DNA sequence: AGGACCC
DNA sequence: TAGGGTCCT
DNA sequence: AGGACCC
DNA sequence: TAGGGTCCT
């Protein structure tokens, strides 16, 4: 039944690996863009008003003296992004990644085989490692506060080794689900870690100020709510269970109900090697229907020199696209196709099958799936 | 590179296990009823004009004295069917089923292993089993003839067993890969078997007389090739690669007219147990769409007891439907949703979640899937 | 194919 | 206003 | 979700 | 004109 999960998530992610590389760019504030935009920026870029996702322009009459790199080609954030989650596999192997800077591990199995290692004494004197949410005291005959303790220390060993290993700082976060450690890992920002001990599980959750917070609840489901009254994450555990069950499913609806309350039992999933490969490239208006072609073939390019290294061949190919007037909010189009056997054990044929893709058919990607 | 593939295909299925099990039924001409269809009936009724998928009307005036008995619960043909691959999975492992009554099996690894069991003589009194499709000419010389006849024999050892072990009787096909093993499988019909050499192959894919006979190529595609002038298997087989590639896509177009030529490179996949559970009723014009879910509740009680015994759990389940004016060729509707965890571990949970899936919303059913 | 969600 | 990624319908 | 194909 | 089933987009 009970769970000890923590959730590492490093600082500043693009920016820290961009001034390891670049020692010249520390200290000072220190941007990366990705076309006008400035996906992130290192804490001193913080401190002057840069906020995650800003347009260059915006971001640059807040600072203008920011430094940019240019961080659209991902090759070694991914490559960092896997580092990091082999060492935590290292520690306990079922490990789940989302995005590239965020890993989950069930710590469950580690705490229980490390309470058994003490003698029945110097369980009296386990303390904790970080901040404890909300100050909370520690109940030290509490078997929970003491696994959740245990799950501090594996943490803090998890951060101090990523450091030592890899050179990256991070935050942590020790819960007793996924929601939870994801929820308090950010509360002590810059490069700390934080636990959460049971009593104060409300006092997080309604910590958070709109509903969208809640991670599960995304842009789409939070207008819903809105259209409601369903505004706060204390509407939502009050909410009647039917009238939203017969409005956003029954699936939907009674997870988010549970989310809304702290609860969440989803498993922590073996990520292991990805399920597909892209990339893309980005121009607006430029893709005038064919002279963007050259586009494909640099895609695949790349593409086939990492899909090849992993080992795994994938089975089928994509191929996406977007088109422009107004705001289209959502507008991406797709053609599938398996990928011939002969041509799974190079290039050229590649090139034609992605054309004729583009045939049945701003912006550009190739995706290679069904990998085996 | 080469290999030795067998298609067991059985006799009038269903009527098969009805016949064994009221032996009254044997040598009286029978059909199997479903509705008001005919949906098979065994070879005494076949005589007498009966043919595969009659209207019971149509069948009864082609030969009034036919008894009927009612297939509609699908429960034995089912077990046996499960019998059938679980024999055959016996010789080799590798079996991949096609509806209830047809198994593919690669016995490449079989019939080599028997080959380097005979010393360099017994190897000249290496005989088939059945006949050889097109009455052609074997040639002990021919490691390829040796290798299908080898295969040929093992071919009449599972219909032995089948026969011997479970009372069923069935036809087989070997040959070089799996399309053609299916199409001289049904040479010889009724309980027999027929064995491809490969300079015969032309012939047998030309005996077909239209391109629908093409394992493969179905009642769209074939109303496509057929809008362009592409009416038997030799049009397919010369028509234009460019202009079939820019029509069905790449992918359809590639591997049908491979399929035109007798080639088939797709290997023998084991299937295991199944990836579904579903039921089905019908009756048309009764669900008035509400009246009817004493219907949702039947359909549950069965599936229930078929989910568990497997070991098993599914996390999906599905609620589909059709509606009625006029032909509408395709139609049918379905809502999907997560089963809750909670549950997962009766009915009574599983008809409310059917119902709503009802509510988001002639004839009904319930699947079960994604199994873990 | 496309939707919805995440970083 | 990027460039990726996951699983569900 | 729905399409296409198979028995 | 049944009652099932598989994998792809
Ligand atoms: N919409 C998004 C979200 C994030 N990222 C990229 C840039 C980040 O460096 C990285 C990790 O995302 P985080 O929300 O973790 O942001 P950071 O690690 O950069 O900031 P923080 O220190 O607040 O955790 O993924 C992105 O490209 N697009
Ligand atoms: N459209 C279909 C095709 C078949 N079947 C069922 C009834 C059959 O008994 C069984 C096997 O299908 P076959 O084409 O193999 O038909 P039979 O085994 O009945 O006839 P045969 O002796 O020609 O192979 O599946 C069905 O219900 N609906
Ligand atoms: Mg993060
Ligand atoms: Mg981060
Ligand atoms: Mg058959
Ligand atoms: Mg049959």
């Amino acid at each position: 039944s009970s769970r000890v999960i923590v959730h590492v998530d490093l600082d500043c992610f693009y920016a820290q690996v961009e001034m390891i590389s670049n020692p010249e760019l520390k200290d000072k504030p220190l941007g990366v863009q990705q076309k006008y935009l400035v996906v992130t920026c290192n804490y001193e870029a913080r401190k002057l008003g840069v906020k995650k996702l800003m347009n260059v322009r915006d971001a640059k009459e807040k600072c203008p003296q920011l430094v940019l790199v240019n961080g659209e080609d991902l090759t070694r954030y991914r490559e960092m992004s896997y580092k990091v989650t082999e060492l935590l596999e290292e520690f306990s192997p079922v490990v789940e990644r989302l995005g590239f800077d965020e890993n989950f591990v069930d710590l469950t199995e580690m705490v229980e085989k490390r309470l058994q290692q003490l003698q029945s004494d110097e369980l009296s004197a386990v303390t904790v490692s970080g901040h404890v949410y909300n100050n909370q005291s520690i109940n030290l005959l509490d078997v929970l506060h003491i696994r959740l303790l245990v799950g501090s220390q594996i943490a803090a060993e998890m951060r101090e080794a990523m450091y030592n290993q890899l050179g990256l700082t991070g935050c942590a976060g020790v819960a007793s689900n996924k929601l939870l450690a994801k929820l308090v890992s950010g509360v002590f920002k810059p490069n700390q870690q934080t636990v959460l001990l049971p009593e104060s599980c409300q006092h997080l959750i309604h910590s958070l100020n709109h509903i969208k917070e809640i991670p599960g609840i995304g842009y789409k489901t939070a207008k819903c709510l809105e259209a409601l009254g369903i505004n706060s994450v204390r509407d939502l555990q009050t909410f009647s269970p039917k009238i939203l069950e017969k409005e956003l499913g029954i699936s939907v609806a009674q997870r988010i109900q549970k989310l809304s309350f702290g609860e969440d039992n989803s498993p922590v999933i073996l990520s292991g090697p990805p399920q597909s490969f892209s990339e893309e490239d980005s121009f607006k208006k430029c893709s005038s229907e064919v002279e963007a072609k050259n586009k494909i073939e640099e895609l695949l390019a790349s593409l086939l020199n990492r899909v090849c290294q992993d080992g795994r061949k994938p089975h089928t190919v994509r191929l996406i696209i977007r088109r422009y007037s107004s705001e289209k909010h959502y507008g991406r189009e797709s053609r599938q196709c398996p990928i011939p056997s002969h041509v799974i054990q190079v290039m050229t044929p590649m090139v034609d099958i992605l054309m004729k893709l583009f045939r049945n058919m701003t912006l550009l990607s190739v995706c290679f799936c069904n990998l085996k």
